[PDB]
């Protein structure tokens, strides 16, 4: 049995415009760069986030002071020659709670700041930048950065109803490429689906050995046995 | 003579939900077998955990206030008045009730950060690249199908609908394996067409010995 | 006489679409191919928050009543020499509080029964779908579709010519190319004055109600009809 | 010159589902009814509106009381044997203002109640009801009731680039109908456009005399002169 | 040899805006002539008028407070202290400034309930039936065109673009009136195609004697 | 050598779409067919509310400074016997207020200059449109489109075959069927590893930068090219 797939990349990352994050400052990457696993890619305007952060830490510090004046007032009104120590122990409770509130909010604003710059999840090739996107429910999704890893290649395809009854997972195969009639690369079948002129099910093969000169999107061809 | 396709019966589509914050991690690839009540996708449990902790501090605050109140009754009952201290003990009891309620709501909102499977089956599609902004279309992140309790669904025409059946135990073949028969019991004939004629979908619960039969096979069986 | 084409359609139907403003879905409690009668529930959203709202509201009426009572016991104690004018004012401000508590309560009541959508007709459920998104992701998400297989009708359109030949009330016979020995009757019940929207002419929708015994006549059937003239 | 239009109605009213108004109770009209100029058509759920209204009038009444206790307290503290009369004259100002606030809001909630039932703007024929609409940005506009008046008919059409240079507004014409070859109706041209195989401009004719048996949508035909 | 169409130069599309409340009345039919700064559509001026009145009461309240303040200075300056009364007179001045600001904002939001024309011209399209809910599409309620300062717009191909012109005074005809010529001065040739070839739009400001020439006419003029 | 087709495209461009979150539009202050340089304004929204925000913010810093000062004069008066601890606390709470006032002020500053959108490049404006709606009525409303007619390029796609014959850097000649006596040169600058998305094959986008004198060569021109092999 002769099959034909196309070689795809395994790992991608898309980056869409997030309206809820405000306004884009600059995309700091160019279509062609190989980016680190943790390299930055997009920076939103981070002034409102930094301001909310500062306000949060001032709220925390003010909570700590406030409990400190309450503390002195307590240990004065107590060892007092005898307003109430309990009347402000209440306030102490309702001030430690406000302190914990401001603490949690500070951490929230902290990551609300970290969210303003988008990092990669992978080292690959940026293949698309688009700095001209709008903040409006535009009816579609506005891609801003597309990164795909050119390593751990696979080859994906489909097979007919008849064609599934021709062996399965864990099989090693070898394929050929119409642009390099000489060489043949090998692969170990990684996945066959049982979920879809004939119904078609998708297969994926993790590729063995050296990639050599195979580019993504290359049309390939194989030969395996059936039943 | 009619044709139909064998389909699974139970699925689960998880769609990215923006209201639950943002995605942290999808916990299954493709081809995995999942079971009833199993972790599938986990949103960031952060501003949810903070709300839980705040609600907890709220119930503990209500408890502190009621202690500060009934001790202040124990003082002013053997010494403003017990009337307007017992009363505010009532309103304090109310406040503690509210605190426990919104605490439970915080718990539900919390463990909702992680969606669980509703079936035992195989994962078919995972799509971790999804836009938090509205796309204008559904965005599936995970799909589960069970390859058990199969069925055959199809359509009948205005004429062959004049064959009826509440459950004729029929049986079918398909040119993938032509020397085999599979039996099934009819289960549904629609009286309402969809949308040259009006077509009416039919279903049949396949019955036993479903060996190499899987869910893409075109299928024919006449009568 | 006058001949018309038309299709067998139902008269009464109901779609229930997903509603995010009602919260989250628990169960849909109906399976496709189920008879339902007017009033039966067909979807239940999770009634948790609505429950808590009902409880907190009842406690609002409770605390409000307690307040009116304590202010009452505290007005008489002042009528035997704050002052009874201060208490009168606070009373006027606690009756308002109790009215707000009542309104809040009934809001919780109607939001509570709004977590179970009910059927508007005797009918048969033709589609159920428990796979929806929350984010007004796309268009309308039909969750349950039901339609009465009784009181069947047939509809179509009419030429500008047919409008001058036809009046509402005229009797009608019709047949179906699948049951050629079987025949039906019916009556012209609605003729539209208003047009929808190589040969020309605008088309006006008509609907007739089938009369007499309906046999194994099922919706969607193509139908050929003769409208009887009048003496 | 021979023209061909179609007879249209002049006056319509559409009624779309309004999500911001809450939930539909019932459409109280049936496709075929002739409705009054002020007849009702759709009723939304009006319990939240009535509740907000009641709350508004209680807010007004509480404002009036409040200024009355402030009033007694003033005229006591004044002719007082000599807290401050000015200190609560301030409160009186800041209570008459709250009173005016609650008044305006009460009127607002009043029309927020009147908005819960939709009335006609015309007596005509309801031609469409649709009680099965959803509260979601459905991508389209969900018509709920469509009313068109079958009187003050017009006939509308278009004409080619050549065809405009054939006289204009204020002209009387007469037309014929392929379903009644006998009769001919007359009309007085009401509008020609200068704003668009040829560009087409639209004309409308108000119809003279008796409508007789002309239905809307009837294809008509005429004869007028050019230049 | 090229063809073009005569178009108007200045228009105005009014779209229904939900944020401005709801429509009260459109004040023009079709065929009417409107002029610069003329009432066109009027939204309901109700919750806007209420906000204006409230802002006015706010400025009068700030004035009352400053009088209550400096009179309280006139008492305690020849009798807490002038310090913390002069200071709060400063903050009161601030408050009056804010009140006047939000008052002016209330005025702008008020007269925005009524949109005015930006041209002198004829009204082309009025559409009073519009859904307050989002349609998923623009909803024009009124359209104004001026039938003065006409133009001719069209497109050139990749080849005939090799005729250039910053402003060749050309002239054209059209088979509506074949025995007449209309002169025009070129005004724009795009260097950027739109979207068999790449087409480049051109414009020409028509010049004088535009008698029976109106805005739908296909037009031809070669060179 | 290797021959390729391609179209004359520009390198740098800018769309400015309507933004409701910026308020209302006043003027667009550019007409189609205008040269613009990097930094020039191209739309001005009505800066009224932003102005009022700036003013109220400056008054916030004013009143805050007044407060810190009055508390300062009032701490010394207490340091010569409320108490100076109370004043110390209020001071710590007025420095916070002044910091909030500063942050609010700069928020008003950046929102103020955000009411004038500026150009990102030397370019020519190719479309202006002052007829928009506010209600995210539909899709994206392009209000002004500008694009540099300098630094022109040509782009297209490549077969799977072409990928093995071509490297970035190779010199290129090309011509246009409208100026048949005139010829151009250029260099291969970008070859995509990643494919877009009766005969078959996936296609990979390429872009080359034109070099030397650009004549009356205008964007969109169809172009035929020869890529020089290497010794």
């Amino acid at each position: 049995v002769l099959l034909s797939g196309t070689v795809t990349a395994k790992n991608e990352q898309y980056v869409y415009f997030d309206a809820s994050k405000g306004d884009l400052d600059e995309i700091l990457v160019s279509v062609g760069d190989k980016v680190s696993e943790g390299q930055a890619l997009v920076k939103y305007s981070s002034s409102e986030a930094q301001a909310a952060y500062d306000s949060a830490s001032r709220a925390v510090a003010r909570a700590d002071r406030h409990i400190n004046e309450l503390n002195q007032a307590r240990n004065e009104a107590a060892s007092a020659p005898a307003n109430s120590v309990a009347s402000i122990d209440a306030q102490l409770g309702d001030a430690r709670d406000a302190r914990a509130d401001a603490a949690a909010q500070l951490s929230k604003a902290q990551s609300q700041l970290d969210a303003m710059t988008v990092l990669s999840t992978l080292e690959g090739t940026v293949v698309e930048v688009n700095s001209n996107v709008s903040k409006s429910p535009t009816g579609a999704s506005q891609v801003m950065v597309h990164i795909v890893s050119n390593e751990n290649l696979q080859v994906k395809g489909e097979l007919s109803e008849y064609n599934l009854a021709n062996l399965s997972v864990g099989q090693e195969v070898s394929f050929t490429s119409k642009v390099y009639p000489d060489k043949k690369w090998t692969g170990k079948l990684s996945y066959i689906s049982d979920y879809p002129t004939g119904s078609k099910y998708p297969y994926t093969i993790d590729v063995t050995g050296e990639v050599g000169d195979l580019k993504q999107g290359f049309s390939v061809n194989m030969e395996v046995k059936s039943k």
